[PDB]
């Protein structure tokens, strides 16, 4: 059942195409900067004039202890970008769920 | 009109499969344990069995109160096709009154 | 700036849903135009719910604003005047971090 967190983080980062998407989910996954992350297409529309763009959404789960270097590792991959830097803190997860996650980090 | 709110609860989940996905959002929500379920297509990359993973995934967000949360939560455990679900919970800061109404409404 | 991550309390994600395709960007450009949101992203979904004592099983739009605190009450104000469900969903999570890029890229937009 279930545990109140405080240390795990979901990073959530846009990317332009679904090549670099699947390429930077392996390389993090196999790095140790995230345990877990999923990809959803999207439509997003900003002011940069609006512009109207089809991307891809990452959330990667991972650690307070490990997101200041995702992050920074993130854009060493495309340093020329702004993407879009969001973190959110869940409140809670199971027992097994975030042993999994800080044992694969 | 927007209110504060710190009683709700969107529990996170992934299943393999889209007929997975619909059969449990629609047992939970008959159960009472989730107001509303939202399920969309992912591609997810982990760690597991000693490799490196790519697969396609369905994505599941239960909303619900604090007060199923646990109930709701148990039942996912017995349910779900995976041993080690994803469970990650996330609580909102602000709602509308109304709808904030609606979600603790259909759970009464 | 790129490089660096920030503790934020000031950023704001609204999510609500709609019904299609059109509708969703039709709101997510009004609301970027009327300088309410820095962002929309779009993306179909499923939802099940009850409606009228059946289960439904629905198709939708999941919308989420990228906005700033300063304007969540104007932007969720906006949106009860523009939303096409007569009670929309209406969920506001707040980001604990950002870049110190996207948090000030945000604000200048707004």
């Amino acid at each position: 059942s279930l545990i109140e967190t405080a240390d795990l983080r979901l990073l959530l980062t846009t990317v332009s195409t679904e090549v670099e998407a699947q390429q930077l989910a392996q390389a993090a996954v196999e790095a140790g900067l995230a345990a877990c992350v999923s990809i959803t297409p999207i439509q997003s529309c900003y002011r940069w004039a609006i512009a109207r763009e089809t991307e891809q959404q990452m959330s990667f789960k991972t650690t307070v202890e490990q997101l200041d270097a995702l992050q920074q590792w993130l854009q060493s991959q495309h340093p020329y970008a702004l993407p879009e830097c969001l973190v959110l803190t869940p409140i809670a997860s199971s027992v097994a769920y975030r042993d999994w996650l800080r044992s694969s980090l």
